[PDB]
């Protein structure tokens, strides 16, 4: 597997771990990073040494989203990345220690388990800069919290705090910020000692029932974002 | 756009507003005025100076609800397909299809004072307006059955906790908070909002159109059945047997 | 006529009560076959207006006792979803594994404050069956379904109400009387509006129930005849931590 700058990928004791490490950019994502994540997830599905996956961010925040600083390519890699999380025949754990915004939220909600810090908030930032949701957020969000709440995060984006995310059913768990790394470790270890084949078949089955709209949604997002990206309102969006 | 008795429609500042004005019926619905809402929503879909749509009711209540089915269905598909944010403004009770109209919208803003009730079943009918899908899509299947089979006035605050409503305000802050939200929408990117709303609807409302059809087929039968007669009558002044 | 299972019709009220209190209303194949047959019977019979499932004594059902088991689970679950009457689950205590699936296939779920829910399958090396891969998410959404399934915990009634998983919670000492009120109110309601209401919501929300049941069959078939299952059931029998290796 090829190494990628701003991204640490390690496999230890069946825990495939993928950490985005651009702590100066608040873990914003660039095409070659999105691409390495996609590659790693696709890789993880093929390696019989993998039992549990974990994706997270170093520093203060999980990810600020796609780097706001050819255009269709970013959308295609983001889509290829989400498909790969959703297909992966193991438990995927998103470790959300700080803020997650735009695509960061989508990546996390493509995952199977979402572990939040009291610190963390979530924001579907896209309309703030003249874009629409990406990475399947058109389905992934509503698949967890329902329609009205999805519509709300997307048209009236706001820093949704962890405690509220959990009460909406958007995250699996919230730990106090001083206990977070320890509680996350206990979750990974419980999963690591679980029935690997039953976990695989359970994750795939819930996803086949709850994500029948993922692919259609990725097709629309590609169609829609691709116009919005090459459009005037977004040039203004990125300026401010 | 033809003016319609019992309905006010305005295009001020890029804000398309539609208000049911029959505060004596508690904003009850008829063919002519349903038809009007429907026409106006279809109008607002292509008028290139519209940015945000707004449905609401005069006075105390939002709408107390009810051929009539078909025009309701046309109304609902028009909300769902409108390529702008449509906002439900619910200052007081919303009953029957009134609930369905509000839930078809994309943002539901509610007063401390507001209440939602799907009480078709009390009078021998089934839910309408796509409620057999719109409710579940927001709050899931178990809560949806509860409202349909065990109807109860659902105060705004619980509705919010469930997640069928976007926001609840105190009666005395209500209109001001509503206008901040509208104003917030007006400031936003109009094409990105249109694609966002339509994308989210395509993911969540795949069962809405078939639901409109099954409802039409079902009410049709139930509307010309004893249990409706008996149920309509016992509200006027029930013993159901079908 | 089935051992461990009482079926009764009253004044339009078809009760179905598992009676293996000793094992917390465990489910054998004969008995699963029974509830299934009973649910199918109740769709034909014009005297039936409301249907209640429950289990005797402390528990509701601890699920499958511890292949045809799955085919019949599936039959049962389809029979409940297809039933043109309100079907009520009366949960006075623990619900585990397919016990939960059965509850969640119902239309109305009434719980005691004593009750809890747990998708146990995974503690013993199985996947969710009985449509649980569709039915749980259909009520509470994907993140929560996945949590219950991958990190099973005893989810107490009251937290199940907040999630949207059940219709109502009652204090234990008030539970039986309250169930009765809800049953009677439904008895008094219009039967055909109810039937159509039920089926319309089911048809909008359970679009994936059938595909789920199929996947669950193909998946459990493999898992039940695997080494992780024996390790799990044994370890549960022994009140012991399992060591999985598959």
């Amino acid at each position: 597997l090829a190494p990628v700058a701003g991204l640490d990928v390690t496999l230890s004791d069946g825990v495939f771990s993928v950490t985005i490490n651009r702590p100066d950019s608040l873990n914003s994502l660039t095409v070659p990073v999105i691409t390495g994540i996609a590659d790693a997830m696709e890789y993880a599905a093929t390696d019989p040494e993998v039992k549990v996956v974990r994706i997270g961010g170093a520093g203060r925040g999980f990810s600020s989203g796609a780097g706001i600083s050819p255009p269709d390519e970013i959308i295609l890699e983001i889509n290829r990345l989400v498909r790969a999380i959703a297909a992966l025949p193991h438990p995927v754990v998103a470790v959300v220690q700080g803020p997650a915004a735009g695509v960061g939220v989508s990546i996390a909600l493509a995952c199977d388990v979402v572990l939040a810090s009291e610190n963390a908030f979530f924001m579907l930032a896209f309309t703030k800069i003249g874009l629409m949701p990406d990475g399947g957020a058109s389905a992934l969000v509503a698949a967890a919290v329902g329609r009205i709440r999805a519509m709300q995060m997307a048209l009236l984006p706001e820093r949704l705090p962890a405690a509220e995310a959990l009460a909406w059913g958007l995250v699996t768990a919230v730990y106090p910020a001083d206990e977070f790394e320890a509680e996350v470790d206990k979750v990974i270890a419980r999963l690591l000692s679980g029935p690997a084949v039953a976990f695989a078949k359970t994750k795939l089955a819930i996803n086949a029932a709850t994500l029948t709209e993922l692919d259609p949604a990725l097709q629309r997002e590609f169609d829609g974002q691709s116009v919005l990206l090459k459009s005037p309102d977004f040039v203004e969006g990125a300026t401010a």
